[PDB]
């Protein structure tokens, strides 16, 4: 049996659960492999509107496994590249995902695992979870996952918490925009199912391309050129199959045909 890793599809969510529940979900290549064959699948999959990766057991990721640690540790340059390039793909991958992610944390989300809420496009903490990059503290740095920390919580955040490696908790993920909600402990799956399921019954082409279009506009100048495309992209939007589709279901009031 397949058990590391679950995969299953429910109401257009595509939900992926790591499931090494002795071992706290530690992170190793082989895990995270798995990981990057399911998303590839639910990226994929026609049936898949939203992309949930979450947990079971007492945290989403307690840190690095420890065989894999010792591996690690005797690895040269070349062969910790490789074994690199499989957490730098994975996020990538998140990351370049065209349909909306989310990431579900309970518990301890140290290390690796911290990074994957930063790569998700959201993240549903529940109040006793906590995240660590704890990197410094063993010698290392937190290469990989950087850049997505850094784009989700800013340079200023970021620094601090790559320098100190301390603890912090879900409220304080929450006030750094890590996390987006903060929910209940023990209604964190149901909150969280819901949450994506609303997000896969709002229409699917305008979810994708809200998506691309906070993604386009980010860091760009506002200038005449940026205001004339955006009036176009609504333009194009507003006259589109599922504009239309929108439009007459809400002056009717009755159910669009993406539901």
């Amino acid at each position: 049996s397949l058990s590391d890793l679950l995969y299953e599809i429910q109401d257009k969510v595509g939900l992926l659960t790591m499931n090494r529940i002795s071992k706290h979900n530690a992170f190793d290549n082989q895990l995270l492999t798995e990981m990057r064959i399911r998303l590839d699948s639910a990226i994929n999959d026609t049936n898949v509107r939203v992309i949930v990766l979450k947990a079971n057991g007492k945290h989403f990721s307690a840190g690095a496994d420890l065989t894999w640690m010792q591996s690690m540790a005797n690895f040269t340059e070349e062969e910790n590249l490789e074994d690199s390039l499989v957490l730098g793909n994975l996020m990538y991958s998140i990351s370049q995902s065209p349909k909306p992610t989310i990431a579900m944390v309970q518990g301890a989300a140290f290390g690796g695992g911290a990074g994957l809420a930063a790569a998700c496009d959201i993240a549903i903490a529940s109040t006793s979870a906590r995240f660590c990059f704890s990197e410094v503290k063993l010698g290392l740095i937190p290469a990989v996952i950087s850049p997505y920390v850094v784009r989700a919580i800013g340079e200023r955040a970021a620094k601090m918490l790559f320098m100190s490696a301390e603890v912090f908790d879900a409220t304080r993920a929450y006030s750094l925009n890590l996390v987006q909600h903060c929910v209940p402990d023990d209604t964190l799956l149901e909150f969280t199912l819901k949450y994506a399921s609303q997000i896969s019954n709002n229409a699917p082409e305008a979810v994708k391309n809200s998506k691309q279009l906070a993604q386009y506009v980010a860091n760009k100048k506002i200038d005449e050129e940026l205001v004339r495309y955006t009036a176009s992209l609504i333009a194009h939007k507003r006259v589109s199959d599922e504009g239309q589709e929108g439009l007459k279901a809400f002056l009717n009031k009755e159910i669009p045909n993406w539901n």
